[PDB]
């Protein structure tokens, strides 16, 4: 039990989806479901420590050049720094020190969103709009996982 998970994640889930709608209001690739599922029966530790890489996989991608996306770059700057600080919170739930591995197909998946949306797309709007609709997507099934060890 963790007072990240118990009194912080849904206010910063909350916060980070209302971003992202302030997003599309100014307006692929197959949504990793299996990696959800083994995720979804795995254990507490391994729940968190999928979780923390899904939000830091998201976050990773707005390094990517989002000049043409619809947005205004302050509220990208406040969308990341949400994820970036919920991403934190959840590695605070487990020990400074340990082995796990980073999930393979999970960070192909995202390098796949980056090469066959945002790089065939030349970053455009409507690069951008997809990403961001997936990654809602991926804040909803992390919130329905982290809500799983209330």
């Amino acid at each position: 039990s963790c007072r990240w998970v118990d009194h912080k994640f849904r206010q910063h889930s909350e916060t980070s989806l209302d971003l992202l709608n302030t997003m599309a209001n100014n307006s692929t690739v197959a949504f990793p479901n299996d990696l959800y599922s083994q995720a979804s029966k795995a254990s507490a530790e391994d729940k968190l420590h999928f979780t923390v890489q899904v939000l830091e996989e998201a976050a990773a991608l707005f390094e990517e050049d989002h000049s043409n996306a619809s947005w205004e770059e302050n509220t990208v700057e406040n969308f990341v720094n949400v994820v970036n600080q919920q991403a934190d919170g959840l590695r605070s739930c487990t020990g400074s020190h340990g082995h796990k591995k980073k999930n393979k197909k999970l960070h192909m998946y995202f390098k796949r969103l980056s090469s066959h949306v945002l790089k065939k797309m030349s970053h455009s709007a409507e690069a951008w709009e997809l990403i961001r609709k997936e990654i809602r997507t991926h804040l909803m099934r992390a919130d329905q996982l982290v809500s799983s060890l209330r």
